[PDB]
């Protein structure tokens, strides 16, 4: 059976209150799919003199595909104004052969609606894209051993703000 | 059974009368589909010292596409000459069971046609599509409970003139 | 049955006539599909302080495809040299029942050849598509009620070289 | 039955000599296809005050598709070298019922292969695009009344060298 | 049977131990495709008058894609961080007859992760291609006889900091 | 039967000796695909007052595709080094009846290998694409009669370094 899911959560003083039914994520947004990209121009054959590199990583937008529902307006809206959220949770699942398995969980620190990109087609159930920009993000992939059984999170970080492994936007 | 419909209505002192036959949309224009994008530029990792941001977002046109019918050259001349039009509302629906619902309803003020692309080919309904801009919009989506019976409504609205939440254009 | 059909006649002192055998356009161009543009700069956040707006709309080239015939070296030649014809009709054609209806006719007033592009294949009728730019345009289209009866057409226009809605090059 | 072909003759000093062994096209190119592209910049709403137009049109090279063989290499030396041509003449031909028509015929005056694109794939004949570029050009089209029976040809020229409906490079 | 199967070890401070099962590659990374591209600028028709050429080849960075898994934060956040590693080393997998043979080895030696871009869609298993940008390589291709039994492997290596043909990134 | 296949030798101080075992070419590269282009910019409407003119013919690089095997590391190192080859050979076969014909014969004089680009899949026998560049071509093609018999070759050339139909290199 699959299992997949993705579920999103804004926190901030904006409400972006989903529509999601699901027992763990009541009043989340639910989503298709996710996409991004880092990229990172430092050299490998040239090395700074001391200890500053000027260039710093490039963080693509994480965009987002879902249905048009009522947290659509609240996405439009809250994109136009420019509204930050505290933080954003992104939970991913899968199956796992009985019951599925959070196997991915992303938070987003200082958080803004960067795009949104609603189309209604003659066919087909209507859907957005939206893209979120962030000061800091922390990742936790959920292991398993080879029964299937939950072994230890592996979690990292990175901070845009601060350039450093950390969960934090401010200084 | 599937119920898509969506309906355009122009107000304006420039007529712009359509063909809709359908009882609650007499003479609306019957269109296909729509599209849009917004783009926030805002930095996530830059704050303003201040109370001011410079950049603003950009909303794209709302692009719809339809079948050429006699509303066809009054929106090639409407184009053409520029005219402006009080209020522009789209109605969209689907299937709710026995009766459909207007899930999406879209109010446009101080409009414009910014764009239309007619074609005839050799096989197939000869369509166009075309594009407003516009200086506020109100977002309107209706909500339904697990029932599919209708719940409370979630309005939106965005001001381009006045780069505020509100449904005006002018000041 | 359908019943599509496009026809178009050039009226200039350069002779472009063609090959159509249907008698109610002998001598006309027998064309396969149409396809056209229309874009209006006007903003919907600014307007003038008095009444004049620099920008005006650009329309693209009307863009006919035909298949090969001996009319193609008088429209290669045309185009070379850039003969103006005082105007060009064009009318379009679909089933109503128990006969077809002109549902489309535009005139162009003051038109060139702004380009020309044949191809033969292996396989296949060989085509030419072809550009028409035009000083001034009148568009035609046929109405018909519930019964598929014809009502009254609408009818509208644009001058390009008087930016005005009117069927006129010259001032 | 299709009866189409196309044949290509080189005349000048160089030889391109081709394969043929088509009783009408001895030792002619046989080529599988054809593309063109003419273009007008012409304006039509505004006119010189006078009798000089600055711009003119814009002939793209004629481009040919044909298998590879033994001219191949003839083209490819022609190419490198800029070799000029008196003139290159192509028949181009379907079928009429009992017998083949060459329906359109082509003749360019000092010719240039301004381009050669040949491949050799894993699966199908090799073949190779190349382009003709000329000082002037004569079409030919050969039409036909109802019973498919030779009316009259219709024949229209241009001279890219002397702007002018001519076929002739010199002045 | 198809015994495809690619492998990557980082060997460096910061620890991406992968998720590898296979008895020979315990806790590598499994990939599941590789492509790369080798660029040299140098004129065959102009040389150096001495024994200085200024150009130099271009490497572009080697690209991965895999199922995202575990080592996936790992990889987002070195390429964030820029963190240098040693050395990686890559094995490359066939079928040969009743065992696989390693038919390609690639070591780099002082490696950055470029890129990493990590999709997750509604169906198929969720995959990133990360990218890897290096000082050295060292390539090794193992060669069978037409008995597919190994004979010599032929080994060869690039320098992009020292610009000779060494595995070294230090001069 | 198709007896398709494409051959390649190197000859120059550095050794790129392939894999072939057949009997012909023992020892050479087995490639699958060629691709070339040719493009001469001299004018058709535009003539030298002189005997001299300016530009001269672009010859892209030759690219072939080929499967990945011992000869790789071969060409990445000489694409990474610039080492330059006194002569490049590839021939070229297709079926004759009851055996196979070398219809193409091409000689590159002093070659540099441009570019190689290497790939790996999930499926398929994993390939790369490499350019060659070179300061001068001589192409054979060899004819048949009707009968298929051997006829006469054609034998062109271009010297890019000289600018003249020569098989040279240098002056």
């Amino acid at each position: 059976a699959s299992m997949k899911d993705i579920y999103v959560e804004f926190r901030g003083k904006y409400k972006v209150d989903g529509e999601s039914r699901d027992s763990e994520h009541k009043g989340w947004l639910e989503v298709n799919s996710w996409s991004h990209n880092i990229r990172q121009p430092k050299s490998a054959t040239s090395s700074s003199v001391g200890g500053h590199t000027a260039e710093r990583v490039e963080h693509s937008d994480m965009v987002f595909v879902k249905d048009l529902d009522a947290t659509s307006p609240k996405l439009w809206e809250a994109c136009s104004a420019g509204y930050t959220f505290d933080e954003v949770q992104i939970d991913f699942y899968r199956a796992n052969g009985d019951k599925r398995i959070k196997y991915l969980q992303i938070k987003l620190k200082h958080v803004l609606v960067s795009s949104v990109t609603p189309t209604v087609n003659e066919e087909g159930v209507p859907t957005e894209a939206f893209g979120l920009k962030y000061a800091a993000v922390e990742w936790t992939y959920n292991q398993q051993d080879i029964n299937g059984t939950a072994k230890g999170a592996v979690t990292k970080k990175w901070s845009l703000s601060n350039n450093t492994a950390s969960y934090a936007a401010l200084a």
